């Protein structure tokens, strides 16, 4: 294997795991290609030290791979995918780019609803973060181009896949999951926001996600996420 070591961002106590979602899919996308590689976390309440190194422009998260330092979230993402590539390591790149942008939307709408300071302006910003899910559980539910059921075959009426683009986990569960644990923690802490029991489709998938330990061990402690939240989420009315 080549020489890895993943910078991520520290949490509250300057060691252990902070929060920080692109750290995480870059943590989850190593420990899925199968490579030997060390996790190393950057007190960011220690700049002058933590930051060695340097090149002002290096920040968290940040890679060196045989000595090559890494930077700029997806170029990691790309370089990584590009590099441990088949015969020996496993391809994770999703087969529709769909698997994405799902993903990217839903976390949109909720960046707006927790940040939102009118509790006024609430049932709007959760009518919106509710629709984005059910633009999830559609996908969720809807047989991919590809599917063949286990059960059904192929063209099935309803998708019971396991994850976004098929049954393996990809760089598009990568990129979400990390941002639905935020999701599900931070909107319940400040919002009292539960993601409905009716989206079968977005709890079928949390389900398979949380039985994979490359997604959960690679997740942060809750109070990680509920910090972040702590002063952004304060609401007048």
């Amino acid at each position: 294997d080549p020489e890895i070591e993943l910078f991520v961002k520290a949490g509250s106590d300057g060691e252990s795991i902070g929060n920080c979602p692109f750290c995480q899919r870059l943590f989850m996308i190593l420990w899925l290609k199968g490579v030997k590689f060390n996790v190393t976390t950057v007190d960011m309440t220690r700049k002058p030290e933590e930051l060695k190194d340097l090149a002002p422009g290096t920040n968290p998260p940040f890679l060196v791979y045989n000595k090559e330092l890494k930077t700029d979230f997806i170029k990691i993402e790309e370089f990584l995918e590009q590099t441990l590539a088949p015969p020996r390591y496993p391809h994770l790149s999703p087969k529709y780019k769909e698997s994405f942008d799902v993903g990217c939307n839903l976390f949109a709408k909720f960046s707006a609803y927790i940040k939102n300071t009118q509790k006024e302006a609430n049932k709007n910003f959760e009518k919106s973060l509710l629709k984005e899910f059910k633009r999830l559980d559609d996908y969720l539910n809807t047989p991919l181009l590809d599917e063949i059921d286990p059960d059904s075959a192929e063209e099935p009426p309803v998708s019971r896949r396991l994850f976004l683009d098929g049954d393996q986990l990809t760089l598009a569960d990568c990129s979400l999951l990390p941002k639905l644990n935020i999701i599900k923690v931070a909107a319940k802490k400040y919002r009292d926001f539960d993601i409905p029991a009716e989206f079968s489709g977005v709890w079928r998938y949390l389900h398979n996600a949380y039985a994979r330990e490359e997604f959960t061990h690679t997740c942060p402690e809750d109070k990680e996420i509920e910090n972040t939240y702590a002063n952004v989420a304060k609401q007048k009315s």
